[PDB]
RNA sequence: AAUUUCUACUGUUGUAGAUGAGAAGUCAUUUAAUAAGGCCA
DNA sequence: GGCCTTATTAAATGACTTCTCTAACGAGCTCG
DNA sequence: CGAGCTCGTTAGAGAAGT
């Protein structure tokens, strides 16, 4: 099993617990204000990260575009990338490697050719020394104040005279943003990590550009449509200035044109965020105001050639976009609208709206409502003509279809009907051969469809009818009759809201956020939907200025002199509804849990002894309690060497902590000090081979030096040279290591640990209680007390594991041979109060349990029960890291050694596999090493100790309040955590199937583009599942196990490789193995037949060469149902060898009918046996004698026969069905080659699937079941086949039991 | 309806499982409004 | 009255990939 | 005008890898 299988690589936590301010703590923090003023820097401190971040905004606009013109590299970057794609050995990626690099280095030389880089990640950036304006307070003062500049205009900052206060704040403080700093020399790294900006532009935006003009030289090709370039560049010109081209020299602001946009040498232009923002209008268009339409771009002018002309595979040259510049402030060039702030506005801009809408007057003496109720009324005594009233044949019309007469084919199928017997003969001159497009034919896609083509249409539509009384012309024309009765509806809802606009006008409420006006946003919501809904029932009559060549429609008498001008005012709902919806459906700001000082930078960065004047943290015990004390920043050498030794008695063990950091950079920083050099006595080459780096492989030279080479005649130098003293230090005598002694010890990566894995001393030394209390009470010490309800005395049973970690930190189990190191940069904070207080369950009245299982309704309860006592306190917290598994850190070829223990430890190895979706969340089925299963249980009814609940339910049941509170402004409540502990539940039962059952648990591949569209389902636990099993799996104790036992608490199972990324994770993360996707659902168990057919029928005459190719089609005389057995030799594709003989016994299901419109409404039911002998007696062919039936089936040729036996063929083939109660719906299996009776799922056994979804698991199991038959034969062939193609998979499927 | 935190609980000032935190950056998606379009037994 | 496409804007959530898990020396400093 | 003092800084291996 896997016992051999702990102490493999080490790991990190981060242990929370609560502080609770012991003796007069609390007392002595809130007498000084240590809280009140520390809130006051971690609100006053990402202000002074968003001015750092303002200067990085000033170098990284002159790192790439002052700088950086990489040109005709792109080119060599370029011919190896396109042929890098078909087919690489090993050669292909040398040129990939050298041409990546190349750019980056001359992106990377500006770097450190620049004054503002050294100067910009230490103390000379905030304050930098007595005498010396700082660079950043230099770059705010004169250059911004006294300049010409105001660029705090966009945040909580006022303006920069305020800005630098900030900044000087921090005086003292420059160590504290050394994490901060860590994050700005992630931005600039000539480093393959996605945070750079040498990465965003190598790595993301050129390969981005490659491939987005080998899909326009290839739209030149095959598609030279009306693109733009014709007329219609007046529209993106201000994006296509462009003030330097990069084929020739400087061109003052010449508008480019799209073939020197997409030339490779102007990719130097496509750098900073500013030509990002201007090549992505290009591609994807922009508004503007004053407007009409969309000013559109070449991903949007393909898609109204690609649908708009043809059938279509012109969908895939869709152009992306490119990401944008790290760190970069984006601009938009689209018309971002006026966003507004408080609740001021939310009932004063929607309320001067509707008093501008009800109290208009016209110069024409009108109002907007009496001009509906009087002009649309002109329309039923006809005193204005029919033919300049115009439609818009594009949504309006058809939705005016179905809401007056219950069909939305009626006004499309009554022109139909008209432009084929009117404007055109019955001569039929060319139906088909002819235009039967947008330019010549549909000349009302862009135009608009008139109502006399209406009027005398629908009056020829009746001439056909089955009753007397149907749709006609006048019941669409007594809808805008009543169309100004919406108007009386508003006006008088906004005369009912006259009491909650009200309640909110006061500047700076922000409170229609709140989940306290979850009931009266929706009064606020649905008044602005009886306005919006109001105008898409007068966009059929908008005249929208796009004026084609010289099409002009006669329309102008009393019809657009007065409509256009009363929806001009109601238009106004495009800047008042987004003004409001995005104002409502921002969460809420929380309060912070603001990091705890105490006045000082370093705030336990570690628990070293010599440092706790700095750091001002110490750690105590006391019979089994653990506490934190903070020392004073005034008073921090009260436990000095000598105070230990005056108070030494019995009370509180402090903690003594020892720690050699960094041995690479540690003992070459003592040894080779500008201090004490002379103390330790290097020879005279050890001073040359710190200098020339002689000891490393890849190790830095010291400065004015040159790296030579480690092991060209000198591996054995550093054994008996660079091995002197670490037996000297007064300190750091307590190590006895392993010494080199030429044969036992390899180069000085080995040594280097084993000065880490023993440099690690806890020790514990005595405090009287007396003493500690007497600091406590005086003002020198903040003792606080690790807390964490299994501290408590009441703790019965089983502790957490952030609790089980922390107890064996401090073990002597553990600091034998340390597993449990504990870590500096520790963090303290202080999580303030969030839920009032509603005690909601008083004292010792009954309370109502939630458990029909349980024998017991009532609880007695002598206490309260508050709703979150968690939330209910100012609490203090202690976030804290460990290193689990420390003197042990190989993390290196990992899953060789599992594919050696399972080469090993096969034929007792089970295979747990799990399908994820909607249908079922997750769905294991532990698949032996036969096939034969043993467990199958969905994860949607989990926890089997005492409850059973239905989180598959319960996450549906947040989709559709998610989904909910989306569509009506309410407040998105988060779905993660509940899918946290769903997970938790499935994941400690996989956790034990891993364990006692020897599972090597196998997903389905699903990868980056299937689950990127797939999270449109928000249940779905596709990334999640696994990615809380890596790690999870990545250290694995169980709490029942024996402490320093094999699954205990030191040892502990480490089962996953270490989660770095998904990306170079592959097929193999430690045991959790990957299959690849498609066809595992599909296949019945017991045979293998798959979905290699696919009927569609496109045309007549190969249909008859469509069922000549099978073997017979017959009726069996003796049982009684059809067949159509075949081989799939005389097939297209990809031929699976093997002689399938599929049949209509089993009584077929559901095909998915559509009630008024389409798309997936409701479900059928049809007989696949009963369905074809209706079509044999349709036709005269007959099926008594029971022989090969094939040729008469061929023979019979019509439009009916030939595209239903193929719509039955698309039934037979059809395997997951069983809808109508959607209660576990199974599976029929056509062959049944066992003995001829069927598999039906419903009748299946304990060791087969048990529905559609139990067959995925059967075949994911099933896939991931030949993996562990390469790997139990596999052999020095090291390349790891693990992707898997399906020619041998259906190989292996069907040929199981043989 | 009690938790370092999350989920389910009453298991009785708690019970069972899980818990890698901080910071920075990006990306993906959903919904809505808008724009131009396509299709339907 | 539905479904889908290409985009743009705004709001949300979810989730990826990077950095860190540090004691000791040396300026730089106040003080004498 | 050197004493320590005290915070910003400095020291700077090594291996696998859609
Ligand atoms: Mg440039
Ligand atoms: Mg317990
Ligand atoms: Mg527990
Ligand atoms: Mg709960």
């Amino acid at each position: 099993i896997y016992q051999e299988f702990v102490n493999k690589y080490s790991l990190s936590k981060t242990l929370r617990f609560e502080l609770i301010p012991q003796g007069k703590t609390l007392e002595n923090i809130k007498a000084r204000g240590l809280i009140l003023d520390d809130e006051k820097r971690a609100k006053d401190y990402k202000k002074a990260k968003q001015i750092i971040d303002k200067y990085h905004q000033f170098f990284i606009e002159e790192i790439l575009s002052s700088v950086c013109i990489s040109e005709d590299l792109l080119q060599n970057y370029s011919d190896v990338y396109f042929k890098l794609k078909k087919s690489d050995d090993d050669n292909l990626q040398k040129d990939f490697k050298s041409a990546k690099d190349t750019i980056k280095k001359q992106i990377s030389e500006y770097i450190k050719d620049s004054e503002k880089f050294k100067n910009l990640f230490n103390q000379n950036l905030i304050d930098a020394k007595k005498g010396q304006e700082s660079d950043l307070i230099l770059w705010l003062k004169q250059s911004k104040d006294n300049g010409i500049e105001l660029f705090k205009a966009n945040s909580d900052i006022t303006d920069i005279d305020e800005a630098l206060e900030i900044i000087k704040s921090f005086k003292g403080w420059t160590t504290y943003f050394k994490g901060f700093h860590e994050n700005r020399k992630n931005v600039y790294s000539s480093n393959d990590i996605p945070t750079s900006i040498i990465y965003r532009i190598v790595d993301d935006n050129l390969p981005k550009f490659l491939e987005n003009k080998a899909k326009y030289e290839s739209l030149k090709d095959k598609a030279p449509e009306a693109i733009n370039y014709e007329q219609i560049k007046k529209d993106l010109a201000e994006e296509l200035t462009f003030d330097i081209d990069y084929k020739t020299s400087e061109v003052n602001q010449r508008v480019f044109s799209l073939d020197e946009v997409f030339e490779i040498a102007n990719f130097n232009n496509y750098l900073n965020q500013s030509g990002i923002t201007k090549f992505n209008t290009i591609i994807g268009g922009k508004f503007v105001n004053g407007e009409n339409t969309k000013r559109k771009g070449i991903n949007e002018y393909i898609n109204l050639y690609s649908q708009q002309i043809n059938d279509k595979t012109l969908k895939k040259y869709k152009m992306s976009v490119l990401f944008k510049q790290i760190l970069s402030d984006t601009e938009s060039k689209s018309f971002v609208i006026d966003k507004l702030e408080d609740d001021s506005d939310v009932v004063t801009t929607m309320q001067s709206f509707y008093e501008q809408i009800a109290a208009f007057k016209t110069v024409e003496e009108k109002s907007i409502k009496e001009t509906l109720s009087l002009l649309f009324d002109d329309l039923k005594a006809q005193k204005l003509d029919l033919s300049k009233i115009y439609f818009k044949n594009d949504k309006s019309l058809t939705d005016l279809s179905q809401q007056v007469f219950d069909d939305y084919s009626v006004i499309g199928t009554a022109v139909l009907e008209y432009i084929t017997q009117q404007i055109a003969p019955k001569n039929l001159d060319n139906p088909s051969k002819k235009e039967q497009e947008l330019i010549a034919k549909k000349t009302e896609k862009a135009k608009y469809l008139s109502l006399e083509t209406i009027k005398l249409a629908l009056e020829e539509f009746n001439k056909h009818r089955d009753i007397d009384k149907q749709c006609r012309f006048e019941e669409i024309l007594a809808n805008f009759a009543a169309i100004p009765m919406i108007f009386d509806e508003i006006a008088q809802n906004k005369d009912n809201l006259a009491q909650i606009s009200i309640k909110y006008q006061n500047q700076g409420k922000k409170d229609l956020l709140q989940a306290s006006a979850e009931d009266d946003v929706k009064a606020i919501k649905d008044l602005l939907d009886q306005t919006n809904n109001l105008l898409h029932k007068l966009k059929i009559f908008h005249i929208s200025q796009s004026e084609d060549k010289a099409n002009i429609l006669d329309k102008d008498e009393h019809f657009y002199l007065v409509f256009e001008e009363c929806y001009f005012e109601l238009a106004n709902i495009v800047p008042l509804y987004n003004k409001i919806r995005n104002y409502i459906t921002q969460k809420p700001y929380s309060d912070e849990k603001f990091k705890l000082n105490f006045e000082n930078s370093t705030l336990a960065n570690g628990w070293d002894k010599n440092k706790e004047p700095d750091n001002t943290a110490i750690l105590f015990i006391k019979d089994d309690k653990y506490y934190l004390g903070v020392m004073n920043k005034k008073n921090n050498k009260i436990f000095d060497d000598k105070a230990i030794k005056e108070n030494k008695g019995e009370g509180y063990k402090k903690i003594v902590y020892k720690l050699l950091p960094g041995a690479n950079k540690m003992l070459p920083k003592v040894f080779f000090s500008a201090k004490s050099i002379k103390f330790y006595n290097p020879s005279e080459d050890i001073l040359r081979i710190r200098n020339h780096s002689t000891h490393t492989k890849n190790g830095s030279p010291q400065k004015g030096y040159e790296k030579f080479e480690f092991n060209i005649e000198d591996c054995r130098k550093f054994i008996d040279f660079y091995k002197q003293s670490i037996s000297k230090h007064p300190e750091w005598k307590d190590f006895g290591f392993r010494f080199s002694d030429t044969q036992r010890y390899n180069s000085i990566d080995e040594f280097y640990r084993e000065v880490e894995n023993q440099g690690y001393k806890l020790t514990f030394e005595n405090i009287s209680e007396s003493y500690i209390d007497s600091v406590v009470n005086q003002g020198k010490l903040y003792l606080f007390q690790i807390y964490n309800k299994d501290f408590s005395a009441y703790s019965k049973g089983r502790p957490n594991l952030h609790t089980l970690y922390w107890k064996a930190l401090f073990d002597e189990r553990n600091l034998q041979d340390v597993v449990y190191k504990l870590n500096g940069e520790a963090e303290l904070f202080y999580r303030k109060q969030s839920i009032p207080k509603k005690i909601t369950h008083p004292a010792k009245e009954a309370i109502a349990n939630k458990n029909k299982d349980n024998p017991k309704k009532e609880s007695v309860f002598e206490y309260d029960l508050i709703k979150d006592k968690r939330f209910t306190e100012d609490k203090f917290f202690f976030h804290c890291p460990i290193t689990i598994n420390f003197k042990s850190s190989g993390a290196n070829k990992f899953n060789d050694e599992i594919n050696l223990l399972l080469k090993e430890k096969a034929n007792d190895v089970h295979i747990l596999s799990i399908d994820r979706g909607e249908r079922h969340l997750a769905y294991y089925t532990l698949v032996d090493g036969k096939g034969n299963i043993i467990k199958q249980d969905t994860f949607n009814i989990i926890g089997n100790d005492r409850m059973k609940t239905n989180y598959h339910d319960k996450l549906a049941a947040i989709e559709k309040d998610r989904d909910s509170a989306r569509k009506d402004w309410k407040k998105i409540n988060n779905i993660k955590e509940m899918k946290e502990g769903y997970l938790s539940q499935v994941v400690h039962e996989i956790a034990k199937l891993v364990i006692e059952y020897n599972a090597i648990v196998v997903f389905q591949d699903l990868n980056f583009g299937f689950k990127r569209g797939r999270f449109k389902v928000e249940k779905q636990v596709y990334q999640k599942l696994e990615k809380m099993l890596i790690e999870k799996l990545n250290y694995l104790v169980f709490k029942d196990n024996e402490f320093d036992k094999t699954g205990g608490v030191l040892r502990a199972y480490q089962l996953t490789a270490p989660f770095e990324t998904f990306k170079k994770m592959g097929k193999q993360t430690g045991i959790i193995y990957y299959v690849p996707a498609g066809f595992t659902s599909k296949i019945c168990p017991v045979t293998g037949f798959v979905n290699q057919l696919y009927p569609k029928y496109e045309s007549v005459s190969k249909s008859q060469e469509f069922f000549s190719k099978f073997d017979k089609i017959c009726y069996n005389l003796d049982k009684g149902y059809f067949e159509f057995s075949f081989d799939y030799k005389n097939f297209g594709d990809k031929a699976a060898k093997g002689k399938w003989t599929i049949a209509s016994f089993g009584s077929r299901l559901i095909n998915f009918r559509n009630s008024d419109k389409n798309h997936n409404w409701d479900t059928r039911e049809v007989y696949p046996t009963k369905e074809l002998e209706k079509l044999l007696k349709d036709y005269s062919i007959e099926y008594g004698h029971g022989e090969c039936i094939k040729a008469a089936i061929c023979g019979e040729s019509d439009k009916k026969f030939f595209a239903k036996l193929t719509s039955v063929l698309n039934t037979i083939l059809q395997m997951r069905n069983s809808k109508t109660g959607t209660e576990l719906d199974y599976l029929i299996s056509p062959v049944a080659d066992v003995n001829g009776n069927f598999f039906d799922s419903r009748q299946a056994p304990k060791n087969m699937p048990q529905d559609a979804d139990a067959n995925g698991a059967y075949h994911i199991g099933l896939k991931g079941l030949m993996l562990l038959g390469r790997i139990k034969n596999n052999q020095e062939g090291k390349k790891l086949n693990l992707v898997i193609k399906n020619e041998e998979y259906f190989e292996f499927v069907q040929n199981r039991n043989n």
